[PDB]
Protein backbone atom coordinates (compact mmCIF):
# COMPACT_ATOMS: atom_id res chain seq x y z
CA UNK A 1 0.00 0.00 0.00
CA UNK A 2 3.01 2.21 0.63
CA UNK A 3 3.64 1.02 -3.05
CA UNK A 4 3.29 4.73 -5.09
CA UNK A 5 3.77 3.44 -9.15
CA UNK A 6 6.05 6.11 -10.68
CA UNK A 7 6.34 6.88 -14.43
CA UNK A 8 9.79 8.81 -15.68
CA UNK A 9 10.11 12.13 -15.62
CA UNK A 10 9.12 12.93 -18.90
CA UNK A 11 5.90 10.67 -18.78
CA UNK A 12 5.28 11.75 -15.10
CA UNK A 13 4.85 15.51 -16.55
CA UNK A 14 2.81 15.06 -19.72
CA UNK A 15 0.70 12.63 -18.14
CA UNK A 16 -1.18 15.55 -16.89
CA UNK A 17 -1.86 17.30 -20.10
CA UNK A 18 -5.23 16.09 -22.42
CA UNK A 19 -2.81 15.51 -25.56
CA UNK A 20 -0.63 12.63 -23.73
CA UNK A 21 0.52 10.28 -26.38
CA UNK A 22 0.68 6.66 -24.45
CA UNK A 23 2.77 5.63 -26.64
CA UNK A 24 4.26 2.21 -28.27
CA UNK A 25 5.16 0.32 -25.62
CA UNK A 26 2.39 -1.87 -25.07
CA UNK A 27 3.84 -3.49 -21.61
CA UNK A 28 3.94 -0.04 -19.62
CA UNK A 29 0.41 0.94 -20.33
CA UNK A 30 -1.13 -1.22 -17.16
CA UNK A 31 1.57 0.69 -14.89
CA UNK A 32 0.20 4.40 -16.77
CA UNK A 33 -3.27 3.41 -15.89
CA UNK A 34 -2.69 2.07 -12.34
CA UNK A 35 -0.58 5.42 -11.69
CA UNK A 36 -4.11 7.44 -13.20
CA UNK A 37 -6.32 5.47 -10.82
CA UNK A 38 -3.77 6.07 -7.92
CA UNK A 39 -3.54 9.25 -8.62
CA UNK A 40 -7.18 10.09 -9.96
CA UNK A 41 -9.15 7.92 -7.18
CA UNK A 42 -6.17 7.07 -4.20
CA UNK A 43 -3.83 3.91 -3.88
CA UNK A 44 -7.10 2.50 -1.38
CA UNK A 45 -9.94 2.68 -3.78
CA UNK A 46 -8.84 -0.65 -5.30
CA UNK A 47 -7.04 -3.54 -4.02
CA UNK A 48 -3.67 -3.62 -6.05
CA UNK A 49 -3.65 -7.27 -6.81
CA UNK A 50 -7.30 -7.63 -8.15
CA UNK A 51 -6.93 -4.27 -10.21
CA UNK A 52 -3.73 -6.00 -11.92
CA UNK A 53 -5.71 -9.28 -12.25
CA UNK A 54 -8.78 -7.12 -13.54
CA UNK A 55 -6.63 -5.43 -16.07
CA UNK A 56 -5.20 -8.26 -17.36
CA UNK A 57 -8.26 -9.65 -18.21
CA UNK A 58 -9.97 -6.84 -19.82
CA UNK A 59 -6.37 -6.42 -22.05
CA UNK A 60 -6.81 -10.39 -23.13
CA UNK A 61 -10.94 -9.67 -24.19
CA UNK A 62 -9.62 -6.45 -26.61
CA UNK A 63 -8.85 -7.73 -30.07
CA UNK A 64 -5.78 -7.06 -32.43
CA UNK A 65 -7.96 -4.62 -34.69
CA UNK A 66 -6.17 -1.72 -36.08
CA UNK A 67 -8.21 0.58 -34.15
CA UNK A 68 -10.98 -0.65 -31.40
CA UNK A 69 -7.99 -2.48 -29.28
CA UNK A 70 -5.92 -2.23 -26.24
CA UNK A 71 -4.43 1.10 -26.69
CA UNK A 72 -7.87 2.93 -27.84
CA UNK A 73 -8.91 1.74 -24.18
CA UNK A 74 -6.00 2.90 -22.36
CA UNK A 75 -6.03 6.26 -24.58
CA UNK A 76 -9.74 6.78 -23.78
CA UNK A 77 -9.58 6.44 -20.05
CA UNK A 78 -6.46 8.74 -20.23
CA UNK A 79 -8.66 11.49 -21.41
CA UNK A 80 -10.94 10.84 -18.55
CA UNK A 81 -7.99 11.09 -15.98
CA UNK A 82 -7.00 14.69 -17.84
CA UNK A 83 -10.72 15.90 -17.20
CA UNK A 84 -11.39 14.17 -13.43
CA UNK A 85 -7.62 16.26 -12.79
CA UNK A 86 -8.96 19.32 -13.98
CA UNK A 87 -12.26 19.07 -12.32
CA UNK A 88 -11.28 17.89 -8.88
CA UNK A 89 -14.16 18.60 -6.36
CA UNK A 90 -17.00 18.14 -9.30
CA UNK A 91 -16.99 14.40 -8.96
CA UNK A 92 -18.49 12.02 -6.48
CA UNK A 93 -15.74 9.60 -4.97
CA UNK A 94 -17.61 6.49 -6.79
CA UNK A 95 -17.95 8.43 -9.79
CA UNK A 96 -13.94 8.92 -10.13
CA UNK A 97 -13.79 5.37 -9.83
CA UNK A 98 -16.68 4.26 -12.07
CA UNK A 99 -15.50 6.26 -15.12
CA UNK A 100 -11.59 5.25 -15.55
CA UNK A 101 -12.95 1.95 -15.47
CA UNK A 102 -15.72 2.90 -17.66
CA UNK A 103 -13.11 4.04 -20.26
CA UNK A 104 -10.94 0.88 -19.99
CA UNK A 105 -14.05 -1.78 -20.59
CA UNK A 106 -16.17 0.56 -23.25
CA UNK A 107 -14.83 -1.23 -26.46
CA UNK A 108 -14.33 -4.53 -25.07
CA UNK A 109 -14.32 -7.53 -27.53
CA UNK A 110 -14.89 -4.86 -30.53
CA UNK A 111 -14.35 -6.68 -33.63
CA UNK A 112 -13.89 -3.62 -35.91
CA UNK A 113 -17.36 -3.43 -37.30
CA UNK A 114 -20.47 -0.74 -36.73
CA UNK A 115 -23.47 -1.33 -35.08
CA UNK A 116 -25.41 -0.72 -38.82
CA UNK A 117 -22.65 -3.94 -39.88
CA UNK A 118 -23.86 -6.58 -37.39
CA UNK A 119 -27.26 -5.65 -38.55
CA UNK A 120 -27.04 -5.88 -42.03
CA UNK A 121 -25.07 -8.99 -41.99
CA UNK A 122 -27.89 -10.54 -39.08
CA UNK A 123 -25.04 -10.98 -36.44
CA UNK A 124 -26.88 -12.90 -33.06
CA UNK A 125 -25.20 -9.36 -30.97
CA UNK A 126 -28.27 -8.07 -33.37
CA UNK A 127 -31.44 -10.16 -32.25
CA UNK A 128 -30.04 -10.03 -28.81
CA UNK A 129 -29.79 -6.11 -28.29
CA UNK A 130 -31.75 -4.59 -31.28
CA UNK A 131 -29.97 -0.80 -30.26
CA UNK A 132 -26.23 0.53 -29.17
CA UNK A 133 -25.57 -2.80 -29.94
CA UNK A 134 -21.85 -3.62 -29.78
CA UNK A 135 -21.95 -1.14 -26.48
CA UNK A 136 -24.63 -3.90 -24.79
CA UNK A 137 -22.20 -5.98 -25.47
CA UNK A 138 -19.40 -4.07 -23.91
CA UNK A 139 -20.87 -3.70 -20.76
CA UNK A 140 -21.83 -7.58 -20.15
CA UNK A 141 -18.08 -8.27 -20.71
CA UNK A 142 -17.60 -5.58 -18.28
CA UNK A 143 -19.96 -7.19 -15.76
CA UNK A 144 -18.35 -10.81 -17.12
CA UNK A 145 -14.95 -10.04 -16.10
CA UNK A 146 -15.69 -8.32 -12.61
CA UNK A 147 -17.34 -12.17 -11.99
CA UNK A 148 -14.17 -14.14 -12.47
CA UNK A 149 -12.55 -15.09 -9.20
CA UNK A 150 -10.25 -12.67 -7.88
CA UNK A 151 -11.46 -9.67 -10.26
CA UNK A 152 -14.09 -8.46 -8.07
CA UNK A 153 -12.36 -4.55 -7.29
CA UNK A 154 -15.59 -3.60 -6.19
CA UNK A 155 -15.97 -6.12 -3.31
CA UNK A 156 -15.11 -3.80 -0.62
CA UNK A 157 -18.68 -1.57 -1.89
CA UNK A 158 -21.52 -1.94 -0.16
CA UNK A 159 -24.58 -3.59 -1.97
CA UNK A 160 -25.56 0.10 -2.57
CA UNK A 161 -22.65 1.52 -3.90
CA UNK A 162 -22.14 -1.38 -5.94
CA UNK A 163 -25.27 -1.16 -8.16
CA UNK A 164 -24.11 2.54 -8.13
CA UNK A 165 -20.90 2.06 -9.48
CA UNK A 166 -22.23 -0.25 -11.87
CA UNK A 167 -25.18 1.74 -13.00
CA UNK A 168 -22.83 4.75 -13.91
CA UNK A 169 -20.52 2.58 -16.02
CA UNK A 170 -23.72 1.00 -18.02
CA UNK A 171 -25.20 4.60 -19.05
CA UNK A 172 -20.89 5.35 -19.55
CA UNK A 173 -20.77 2.63 -21.87
CA UNK A 174 -24.00 3.08 -23.63
CA UNK A 175 -23.27 7.04 -23.92
CA UNK A 176 -20.10 5.55 -26.05
CA UNK A 177 -22.77 4.56 -28.96
CA UNK A 178 -22.16 8.03 -31.11
CA UNK A 179 -25.94 7.75 -32.73
CA UNK A 180 -27.20 8.73 -29.00
CA UNK A 181 -24.38 11.57 -28.84
CA UNK A 182 -26.14 14.04 -31.28
CA UNK A 183 -29.36 14.38 -28.84
CA UNK A 184 -26.95 14.38 -25.69
CA UNK A 185 -25.54 17.40 -26.57
CA UNK A 186 -28.40 18.94 -28.22
CA UNK A 187 -29.97 18.58 -24.66
CA UNK A 188 -27.17 19.69 -22.88
CA UNK A 189 -26.56 22.97 -24.91
CA UNK A 190 -30.49 24.04 -24.42
CA UNK A 191 -30.03 23.56 -20.74
CA UNK A 192 -26.80 25.30 -20.31
CA UNK A 193 -28.25 28.16 -22.16
CA UNK A 194 -31.40 28.26 -20.54
CA UNK A 195 -29.43 27.99 -17.09
CA UNK A 196 -31.84 25.53 -16.56
CA UNK A 197 -28.65 22.80 -16.03
CA UNK A 198 -28.34 21.89 -12.27
CA UNK A 199 -25.33 18.98 -11.35
CA UNK A 200 -27.68 17.90 -8.35
CA UNK A 201 -30.64 16.66 -10.98
CA UNK A 202 -29.04 13.24 -11.36
CA UNK A 203 -30.39 12.99 -14.90
CA UNK A 204 -28.03 16.04 -15.52
CA UNK A 205 -25.25 14.43 -14.33
CA UNK A 206 -25.67 11.08 -16.07
CA UNK A 207 -26.16 13.76 -19.69
CA UNK A 208 -23.02 15.35 -18.58
CA UNK A 209 -21.08 11.96 -18.04
CA UNK A 210 -22.72 11.31 -21.73
CA UNK A 211 -20.39 13.70 -23.41
CA UNK A 212 -17.71 13.64 -20.90
CA UNK A 213 -17.48 9.75 -22.70
CA UNK A 214 -18.08 10.97 -26.35
CA UNK A 215 -14.91 13.48 -25.58
CA UNK A 216 -12.79 10.63 -24.19
CA UNK A 217 -13.85 8.36 -27.03
CA UNK A 218 -13.12 11.09 -30.09
CA UNK A 219 -9.81 12.12 -28.08
CA UNK A 220 -7.30 11.17 -31.12
CA UNK A 221 -8.59 14.53 -32.81
CA UNK A 222 -7.43 16.26 -29.65
CA UNK A 223 -3.66 15.12 -30.19
CA UNK A 224 -0.94 16.58 -31.37
CA UNK A 225 -1.58 16.61 -35.22
CA UNK A 226 1.22 13.59 -36.09
CA UNK A 227 -0.71 11.44 -33.53
CA UNK A 228 -4.37 12.85 -35.25
CA UNK A 229 -3.24 11.83 -38.63
CA UNK A 230 -1.19 8.36 -37.73
CA UNK A 231 -4.63 6.95 -35.93
CA UNK A 232 -6.86 8.44 -38.92
CA UNK A 233 -5.27 5.59 -40.90
CA UNK A 234 -5.91 3.03 -38.17
CA UNK A 235 -9.67 4.33 -38.15
CA UNK A 236 -10.02 4.00 -41.82
CA UNK A 237 -8.57 0.33 -41.84
CA UNK A 238 -10.92 -0.46 -39.74
CA UNK A 239 -13.98 1.15 -41.95
CA UNK A 240 -12.36 -0.05 -45.37
CA UNK A 241 -12.57 -3.64 -44.18
CA UNK A 242 -15.91 -2.87 -43.41
CA UNK A 243 -17.01 -1.34 -46.50
CA UNK A 244 -15.08 -4.50 -48.06
CA UNK A 245 -17.56 -6.60 -45.37
CA UNK A 246 -20.60 -4.79 -47.01
CA UNK A 247 -19.60 -4.90 -50.94
CA UNK A 248 -19.49 -8.83 -49.64
CA UNK A 249 -23.26 -8.97 -48.55
CA UNK A 250 -24.00 -6.82 -52.11
CA UNK A 251 -24.37 -3.40 -50.29
CA UNK A 252 -22.49 0.01 -51.56
CA UNK A 253 -20.96 0.94 -48.54
CA UNK A 254 -20.70 5.18 -47.56
CA UNK A 255 -18.07 6.72 -49.31
CA UNK A 256 -16.05 6.73 -45.40
CA UNK A 257 -15.87 3.38 -45.62
CA UNK A 258 -15.42 2.44 -49.13
CA UNK A 259 -11.45 2.61 -50.38
CA UNK A 260 -12.24 3.36 -53.52
CA UNK A 261 -13.22 6.75 -51.92
CA UNK A 262 -9.63 7.45 -50.36
CA UNK A 263 -9.27 10.78 -52.12
CA UNK A 264 -12.22 12.40 -50.10
CA UNK A 265 -10.98 11.47 -46.77
CA UNK A 266 -9.75 15.14 -46.06
CA UNK A 267 -13.48 16.49 -46.91
CA UNK A 268 -14.82 13.38 -44.66
CA UNK A 269 -12.92 15.15 -42.14
CA UNK A 270 -14.13 18.57 -42.11
CA UNK A 271 -17.45 17.36 -41.75
CA UNK A 272 -16.55 15.03 -38.63
CA UNK A 273 -14.76 18.10 -36.81
CA UNK A 274 -17.78 20.51 -38.06
CA UNK A 275 -20.32 18.09 -37.03
CA UNK A 276 -19.07 16.01 -34.12
CA UNK A 277 -15.92 16.74 -32.53
CA UNK A 278 -16.40 20.67 -32.65
CA UNK A 279 -19.89 20.73 -30.85
CA UNK A 280 -18.96 17.96 -28.44
CA UNK A 281 -16.12 19.70 -27.21
CA UNK A 282 -17.32 23.26 -27.04
CA UNK A 283 -20.93 22.00 -25.00
CA UNK A 284 -18.25 20.67 -22.71
CA UNK A 285 -16.20 23.80 -22.42
CA UNK A 286 -18.58 25.09 -21.56
CA UNK A 287 -19.75 23.19 -18.75
CA UNK A 288 -16.20 21.90 -17.74
CA UNK A 289 -14.17 25.02 -18.35
CA UNK A 290 -11.15 23.63 -17.58
CA UNK A 291 -11.42 21.27 -20.45
CA UNK A 292 -11.29 24.08 -22.98
CA UNK A 293 -7.88 22.32 -24.11
CA UNK A 294 -9.44 19.71 -25.94
CA UNK A 295 -11.49 22.45 -28.09
CA UNK A 296 -8.13 24.31 -28.59
CA UNK A 297 -6.25 21.46 -29.77
CA UNK A 298 -9.48 20.00 -31.81
CA UNK A 299 -9.18 23.67 -33.83
CA UNK A 300 -6.10 23.35 -34.55
CA UNK A 301 -6.52 19.56 -36.52
CA UNK A 302 -8.77 21.05 -38.40
CA UNK A 303 -6.85 23.55 -39.11
CA UNK A 304 -4.49 20.96 -40.43
CA UNK A 305 -7.11 18.90 -42.84
CA UNK A 306 -7.93 22.33 -44.27
CA UNK A 307 -4.26 22.57 -44.97
CA UNK A 308 -3.83 19.40 -46.46
CA UNK A 309 -6.75 19.69 -49.39
CA UNK A 310 -4.93 23.03 -49.91
CA UNK A 311 -2.51 20.47 -50.57
CA UNK A 312 -0.42 22.49 -48.22
CA UNK A 313 0.31 19.16 -46.85
C1 LIG B 1 -19.23 10.01 -39.34
C2 LIG B 1 -17.92 9.31 -39.72
N1 LIG B 1 -17.35 8.75 -38.48
C3 LIG B 1 -18.28 8.12 -37.54
C4 LIG B 1 -16.05 9.01 -38.08
N2 LIG B 1 -15.75 8.57 -36.86
C5 LIG B 1 -14.59 8.82 -36.28
S1 LIG B 1 -14.26 8.21 -34.68
C6 LIG B 1 -15.58 7.08 -34.67
C7 LIG B 1 -15.35 5.71 -34.59
C8 LIG B 1 -16.45 4.87 -34.60
C9 LIG B 1 -17.77 5.34 -34.68
F1 LIG B 1 -18.89 4.51 -34.71
C10 LIG B 1 -17.93 6.72 -34.76
C11 LIG B 1 -16.85 7.57 -34.76
C12 LIG B 1 -13.62 9.62 -36.97
N3 LIG B 1 -12.36 10.11 -36.64
C13 LIG B 1 -11.90 10.78 -37.67
N4 LIG B 1 -12.87 10.77 -38.66
C14 LIG B 1 -13.97 10.05 -38.28
N5 LIG B 1 -15.19 9.75 -38.80
MG1 LIG C 1 -17.42 1.81 -29.06
ZN1 LIG D 1 -14.18 3.69 -28.21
Amino acid sequence: GLMQFTLPVRLCKEIELFHFDIGPFENMWPGIFVYMVHRSCGTSCFELEKLCRFIMSVKKNYRRVPYHNWKHAVTVAHCMYAILQNNHTLFTDLERKGLLIACLCHDLDHRGFSNSYLQKFDHPLAALYSTSTMEQHHFSQTVSILQLEGHNIFSTLSSSEYEQVLEIIRKAIIATDLALYFGNRKQLEEMYQTGSLNLNNQSHRDRVIGLMMTACDLCSVTKLWPVTKLTANDIYAEFWAEGDEMKKLGIQPIPMMDRDKKDEVPQGQLGFYNAVAIPCYTTLTQILPPTEPLLKACRDNLSQWEKVIRGEE
